[PDB]
């Protein structure tokens, strides 16, 4: 997240971290959010590698004990069936892991609230990004779980030749593009939180920036829309 500011512990506890194994040790990855006790839900650009995962939830300082983590590897990984990796702007860019175990819910362990099928945001829409991703571009990762205030911008804005044109589809979310705050490289798969009658809800998986560089006017972040997505997501956790 670049431009963001630390979260306090259990202010985000569906986020997940998503981790692979680099030798002997395990990098961070990319953003998740927690949404059964056993599957998960990413974007599929984070699982297009043929790697060793693992996701860590109740996770706030990446590289010092917290005491309270919970370690669990991945079972099996559903990509959309229509996803391209060579084509991140056609979108489907979502995946939905299922965990070797069910992790325990507490207070810095909590699934997160999903939206009704089809439900879209006004303009200008409360919500924040969350992620342990690059503070700055071509910069470092947060050791931090780091959180920006990033509204919205509505699809008639987004897809408008100032801002992304063409690249941006009406099943993906737009947020920020203030020049100064945004998600970036080790952000995408996490959440889009979106306050929506006095409740926080999951509206987008972070899919794609500029390649210009992630904090640039006119750019939002990009985001695959969690609404468009909800009638697969449930026909997957209820068939596997
Ligand atoms: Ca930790």
């Amino acid at each position: 997240v670049v431009g963001g500011t630390e979260a306090q512990r259990n202010s985000w506890p569906s986020q997940i971290s998503l981790q692979y194994r680099s030798g002997s040790s395990w990098a961070h990855t990319c953003g998740g959010t927690l949404i059964r006790q056993n599957w998960v839900m990413t974007a599929a650009h984070c699982v297009d590698r043929e790697l060793t995962f693992r996701v860590v939830v109740g996770e706030h300082n990446l590289n010092q004990n917290n005491g309270t983590e919970q370690y669990v590897g991945v079972q099996k990984i559903v990509v959309h069936p229509y996803w391209n990796t060579d084509d991140v702007a056609a979108g489907y860019d979502i995946a939905l892991l299922r965990l070797a175990q069910s992790v325990t819910l507490n207070s810095y362990v909590q699934l997160g609230v999903l939206p009704r099928a089809g439900t879209i945001l006004a303009n200008n829409s409360p919500c924040y990004i969350t992620g342990w991703g690059l503070t700055r571009t071509n910069g470092q990762l947060a050791q931090t779980l780091q959180q920006a205030y990033l509204p919205t911008v509505d699809y008639a804005i987004c897809s408008s030749s100032s801002y992304w044109g063409s690249t941006v589809k009406n099943s993906m979310v737009c947020a920020g593009g203030d020049g100064v705050r945004s998600g970036c490289q080790g952000d995408s798969g996490g959440p889009l939180h979106c306050l929506v009658n006095g409740q926080y809800a999951v509206h987008g998986v972070t899919s794609f920036v500029s390649r210009l560089g992630c904090n640039v006017t006119r750019k939002p972040t990009v985001f695959t829309r969690v609404s468009a997505y909800i009638s697969w997501i449930n026909n997957v956790i209820a068939s596997n």
